[PDB]
């Protein structure tokens, strides 16, 4: 033999190929694996590209990632259950690390695990279909080192192409007239780019502070935040402004639903993105808005139209790397005939209980607890290590209380790794001062 | 019963419905036809979007147009056979139009032939592929107005997609680290951005020679020009310099192959653009570099493994807008079967002499030219309405001697049109002072 395609090689497909060379490590019986990755490297969002729009070979530029980066929320809360922050550096460390320090932390227990092997880089997915006669899918891929688009046949698809890479980006009133950038937060890059100049960010997403805080500690003149959904209500620094929605644009002139108006040099939307996936027809296609449970998918991973095709991490991501690998092993045990698939009806029945508890969810609090709940889950079907997830759900809400303390200094704070409970130490420079991106500043003393 | 599937509605698809309009308002019955369209309106390159990299949908955004762009050549060296300047204006308009002018012009005909009814906009083609036993081609959509990827079944295929809106972005040492904007001439929208600004354009192209202008117009301190192909021979404003290639840069620096440096504000790349085409495989997909012409096109429109599928405009480009014309009414014939098509073997030797032909040509003269004359061998298989192709050529060399002259007042010439004779008038206001980029300040007094 059997055959499986896997599309994409960030987190989620570095996860799959991960779990199936684990249980061919504990001596079994694993199928042919081939991984499409579009990129030159692995990584998915982490790895970094000054790319923006289109790539060399004229693929979306699929990386959101931008210089001066940090761990969004603390490592302990995206620590890897079969390898530890301890393991892989030998010495502890802060609890934001930043975007190259992370990169390292993923690729080292990749590397270990040897799959590099099963993936043919640089060719892009353009075609996933399925032949009702041959009950077998067939990948058609542009390879962009020879430039030839060949196609070939598998049995299973698992696609991890994310989903946090095609901006929803909408259009305000007069954006044809103004005279400055306007970029989606996937465009954004570096916050030297907007030095003493004023950044008005729209909507009300994770990045949305992030770039904007990164632009105040780059030396940006003012930052306005602005959006329609519940106001956020932080401890902003002096040049900071938080505005009511945007109305209109014009020249050089931004208007808010207050009827005020201020002078703006770059608009950065941070607006989100879409679930986008160009290479399948309808009958194989996630449609589904970004939340916690999106529904068509039985255990959130198999597309309950057609069982032999699965999504790795298409869920909003509380949790991340934890739930990528819960997920793969669960597919990967499912493609083996070693959890059994219910019918149809019972697939969506079920399916539909987890909807029904997620329209519930109303705090911060109850949604990772309910994506804790869902991991948890997943972990008790498979060989695939169980790990302290109430205590991980308890570092995530005390990392939302620092936010709500002071949003600039965050950072700063130490948590406690779930899976060692070696306590992090503080960091040798806080954050507003630390400018130099790199791991080596970070993996040192100055 | 004959069903004809046209991918795009810039300038070509624009043309190919006219061409089969055409035909049927002189008696003739036509297939049916249906055109998709990634975008909300027609116009191609030509519709303007404030939008870059990817557009509202998460397609690929396919303008590579910008503010204040006026026509590069002639509008007499544009200009339709049988839809003319003087009969959408009205009135004489000066030679070298704001692209808001050219678009409401272009727009004119097909508005008038009435064609925007066979138009699926906001429609971005997934898929072609051809079926053996059928001897026909499903065609495979993504309706982004409805959310829904669907297909149907066309006799024959004529892709006008353009090959001028997937850049080729090569990458330069020391890109990670540099401290300003990088983008390919794709991005470029707005010249105000780089007010006061030292601006690096990169590479050799059209686009190039027009961005760096637009930039100089606008007020940018310093513009540096470096490449790598033949001198341009353009006398350059003082802040305008010419280096040799790029090599490197750093944080604020970019850095040359002499050894020169220079702090630079952005990176422009008007490195080019590749033959991009993710929807056909490669028993249908055009593979070439940007040139006069390309192998495997008979005529330069009909694909020699498949003579069912067709392709508008896939040549570089030194006349525009009636040379589609003559590939749409050549391709719109061979379709209706008025002209036949001769062995597979007897189209690789036609292709192959004009291939010959090509790699022989090295003045500007000898490209247009040679490009005159593969209209006129196009235009008199079709009752394409005759044209002045020399006198054309003629203008070309006008253009090029003006340019020569003063390569920041080109635009202030004026030529006679050779559809009707009209002598363009000289504008209002001359382009360096002319920062208004509408159509209403440029039909006014
Ligand atoms: C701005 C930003 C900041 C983030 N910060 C954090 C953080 O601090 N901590 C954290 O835990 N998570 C963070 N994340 C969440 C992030 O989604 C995960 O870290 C992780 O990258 C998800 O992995 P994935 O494999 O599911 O998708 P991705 O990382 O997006 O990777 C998908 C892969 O599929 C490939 N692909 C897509 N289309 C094709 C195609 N057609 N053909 C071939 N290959 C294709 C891509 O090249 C890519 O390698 C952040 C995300 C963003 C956008
Ligand atoms: C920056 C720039 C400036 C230029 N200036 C001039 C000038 O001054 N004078 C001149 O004569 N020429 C100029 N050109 C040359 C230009 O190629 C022509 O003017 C003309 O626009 C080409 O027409 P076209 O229809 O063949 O391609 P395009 O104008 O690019 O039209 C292609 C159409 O196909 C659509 N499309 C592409 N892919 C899909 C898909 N997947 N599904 C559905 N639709 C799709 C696009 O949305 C677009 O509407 C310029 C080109 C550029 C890039
Ligand atoms: C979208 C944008 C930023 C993010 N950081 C962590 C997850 C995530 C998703
Ligand atoms: C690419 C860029 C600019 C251009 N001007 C005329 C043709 C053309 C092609």
């Amino acid at each position: 033999a059997t055959r499986i395609a896997i599309l994409g090689a960030g987190p989620s497909g570095m996860a799959q190929l991960r779990a199936f060379q684990s249980a061919q490590e504990k001596g079994a019986e694993i199928p042919e694996l081939v991984c499409f990755e579009k990129q030159a490297d692995w990584g998915g969002q982490w790895n970094y590209t000054w790319r923006t729009g289109l790539d060399e070979n004229g693929e979306p530029v699929h990386s959101s990632m931008y210089r001066y980066l940090w761990s969004n929320g603390p490592k302990e809360c995206l620590e890897f259950a079969d390898y530890t922050f301890d393991e892989h550096f030998g010495k502890p460390i802060a609890s934001y690390p930043p975007r190259e320090v992370l990169w390292d932390y993923i690729k080292g227990r990749v590397e270990k695990a040897g799959v590099r092997k099963y993936i043919r880089f640089n060719t892009a997915v353009r075609h996933v279909e399925f032949n009702e006669d041959s009950q077998t899918f067939t990948v058609t891929v542009q390879d962009h080192t020879t430039d030839t688009i060949y196609s070939e046949e598998f049995d299973y698809v698992v696609c991890c192409t994310g989903h946090f890479s095609t901006p929803y980006v909408p259009e305000f009133e007069g954006f044809e007239k103004f005279g400055g950038r306007i970029l989606h937060a996937h465009d954004f890059r570096d916050a030297l780019e907007f030095k003493d100049k004023t950044v008005l960010l729209v909507g009300s997403s994770s990045s949305a502070e992030d770039i904007g805080s990164q632009c105040y500690k780059y030396g940006a003149k003012k930052l306005i935040s602005c959006y329609r959904t519940a106001p956020m209500g932080y401890k902003w620094p002096e040049n900071w402004d938080e505005r009511p929605n945007l109305v209109r644009v014009d020249t050089e002139n931004a208007y808010f639903a207050d009827g005020s108006s201020e002078k703006v040099d770059a608009i950065i939307l941070c607006t989100g993105y879409i679930h986008h996936f160009p290479f399948l027809n309808d009958d194989l296609r996630l449609v589904t808005n970004n939340r916690l449970w999106p529904l068509n998918l039985y255990k959130g991973v198999v597309w309950e139209d057609n069982p032999k095709f699965f999504y790795i991490g298409m869920q909003d991501q509380w949790y991340s790397f934890n739930m990528f690998d819960a997920q793969a092993w669960y597919a990967r045990d499912v493609i083996m005939g070693r959890l059994p698939l219910p019918s149809k009806e019972e697939m969506k029945a079920d399916s539909m209980a987890w909807r029904e508890k997620e329209l519930t969810l109303v705090t911060a609090e109850e949604m990772y607890t309910y994506q804790g709940d869902y991991i948890q889950n997943l972990i008790d079907m498979t060989d695939y290590p169980s790990f302290d997830i109430p205590a991980t759900n308890k570092t995530f809400l005390e990392w939302k209380h620092h936010k709500k303390e002071n949003i600039m200094t965050f950072r700063d704070h130490s948590y406690r790794s779930l899976m060692t409970g070696t306590m992090a130490p503080k960091h040798h420079t806080p954050w507003i001062d630390a400018l130099d991106d790199s791991l080596e500043a970070y993996l040192s003393d100055k």
